[PDB]
């Protein structure tokens, strides 16, 4: 009778596709965790043992790429009791995230990159796709092999390096150390096929983006490799961010900060400013700590950041700021996919991974496909970690 199960065919039809481009109502044939066909009216019987999903009435779009998640945990600013746990596969998929880039933070003493690489590989095995950034806030960077350059070049899941500047938790790095680091990651990327990016944690420091502008003057690293995150933390910074974006740089906006500049507000304000969307990205900063400080560097409150804020922003964009479901999706999909050169991600077209999300017209996640495997059903995850 013949068996074609290994192929795992899947016909997702009758959905209003946003790839993100508004592609009207059309189908998507998925086989081997890959999108093998996108057109309207793919014959229900074009292939054997195919599984058809009557998505008629729902919306289909690419999964999310969260390039800022503390996969193994974070916090620690207020003692050992403030060490946030690790993230569970479920609260990721269940949040529309299919691709994620993990990093460390303030704590590099009781958090090592070697155990971040692990979770990263775990999260891969279990379904989604993960990558990590070497080092953390501390500069010189605390690596895995002893060289930012060597790390990015040889450890497969390392695509860049992270550091922290203009914050009272920085190691007070100087132009040189900052520049050297930034360059090792670029070349590392060149050798290993990684993006070679340098993510910069930003702080409420008066100096703002000064270190970056300075670093540009002290080396030759392409501005297209310098990513300032958390840019929405304070007004004077966000405005310099735009100016940085106007010179050709990409800026990462954290959706876990609701004031003084909302994520939704932030993104819109950038478009109106004239920045294209391909230079704007939204990160979550999952499982990270939300600590606040007064004027003497005293910590007052502290908590944890969740992922719910990604979709919210997207919703608050379509409504309120009169965007298109399409443009509103870009900052979490095609934009991020282009900045970190992630292939098979960000766009729905023949050849890329079946990282798909099924939502109601009102933008409520109902189903989440990750590289083909069904991860979320009816709004609740149907595939959890290994020890959840
Ligand atoms: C925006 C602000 C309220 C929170 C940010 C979050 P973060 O840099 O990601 C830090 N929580 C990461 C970590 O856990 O080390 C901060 O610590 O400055
Ligand atoms: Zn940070
Ligand atoms: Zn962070």
């Amino acid at each position: 009778m013949i068996d074609y199960t290994a192929a795992g065919f899947t016909l997702l039809q009758g959905a209003h596709l946003y790839a993100p481009e508004d592609r009207g109502i059309c189908d998507v044939l998925v086989a081997n965790g890959k999108i093998i066909a996108v057109a309207s009216n793919i014959p229900s019987d074009i292939v054997p043992n195919c599984t058809v999903v009557d998505l008629s009435g729902q919306i289909l779009c690419p999964g999310f790429i969260d390039q800022h998640v503390h996969l193994i945990g974070g916090g620690g600013e207020a003692g050992p009791t403030t060490r946030t746990p690790e993230v569970a596969l479920s609260r990721l998929t269940e949040a529309g995230v299919t691709s994620v880039v993990g990093l460390l933070g303030t704590d590099s003493i009781s958090r090592h990159p070697e155990s971040l690489l692990a979770k990263t590989r775990a999260l891969n095995e279990e379904g989604i796709s993960a990558w990590m950034l070497t080092g953390a806030y501390h500069v010189p960077s605390r690596t895995i092999t002893g060289s930012v350059e060597k790390d990015v070049a040889i450890i497969d899941r390392v695509i860049g390096v992270k550091c922290a500047i203009s914050d009272h938790r920085s190691a007070a790095p100087d132009v040189y150390h900052l520049a050297n680091m930034a360059a090792e990651s670029r070349v590392g990327g060149l050798l290993g096929g990684k993006p070679g990016v340098t993510v910069f944690h930003m702080g409420d420091s008066k100096k703002a983006l000064q270190p970056i502008y300075d670093l540009l003057e002290n080396c030759d690293v392409p501005i297209s490799k310098l990513l300032p995150t958390h840019v929405n933390r304070n007004v004077p910074l966000f405005e310099q961010a735009l100016e940085f974006a106007r010179k050709g740089g990409t800026i990462d906006i954290t959706s876990s900060i609701d004031e003084p500049v909302a994520p939704a507000e932030g993104i819109a304000r950038a478009v109106q400013a004239g920045i294209p969307l391909a230079r704007v990205t939204l990160s979550s900063d999952g499982n990270g700590s939300q600590p606040f400080f007064d004027d003497e560097g005293n910590l007052t409150h502290i908590g944890v950041a969740g992922f719910e804020t990604l979709l919210e922003t997207v919703q608050v964009l379509v409504k309120d700021y009169d965007f298109s479901i399409s443009d509103a999706l870009r900052p979490l999909t095609s934009s991020v996919a282009g900045f970190l050169n992630l292939t098979g991600k960000g766009e729905i077209l023949p050849g890329n991974d079946a990282d798909l999300l099924v939502m109601t017209p009102e933008l409520r996640i109902e189903q989440v496909y990750a590289r083909g495997k069904l991860m979320v059903k009816d709004g609740k995850a149907c595939v959890k970690g290994t020890f959840e």
